[PDB]
């Protein structure tokens, strides 16, 4: 737990308001379980250590970083209020990935492969009851 690593995200807040909707239900049932269990899940279980990788500059480039543990532990703990919150916090995982590495890196291709399910599963979100 590095001083030159970040805080990572909050996944605890009582101040924020908080609600359990059918749609976050399915998010951690159905779409993070389906990702979570991929061969290419485990570069993005956790946040990225930077000091462990060598990655001085990581946290210079990627100033909104998020990763499916934090997701995780947001859809376990019932931060969100809705949806969007969490594909949007997937949407930013997949893009610090982009953004920090290179087309036709590992990396990428792994983020790639766990995006075209997501985007699939994202399709068939329910409708909101
Ligand atoms: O599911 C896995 C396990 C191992 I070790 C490496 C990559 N994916």
């Amino acid at each position: 737990g590095s001083h030159m690593n970040p805080p990572p995200p909050e996944t605890s807040n009582p101040n924020k308001p908080k609600r359990q909707t059918n749609q976050l239900q399915y998010l951690l049932r159905v779409v993070l379980k389906t990702l979570w269990k991929h061969q290419f899940a485990w570069p993005f279980q956790q946040p990225v250590d930077a000091v462990k990788l060598n990655l001085p500059d990581y946290y210079k480039i990627i100033k909104t970083p998020m990763d499916m543990g934090t997701i995780k532990k947001r859809l376990e703990n019932n931060y969100y209020w809705n949806a969007q919150e969490c594909i949007q916090d997937f949407n930013t995982m997949f893009t610090n990935c982009y953004i920090y590495n290179k087309p036709g890196d590992d990396i990428v291709l792994m983020a790639e492969a766990l995006e075209k399910l997501f985007l699939q599963k994202i399709n068939e979100l329910p409708t909101e009851e």
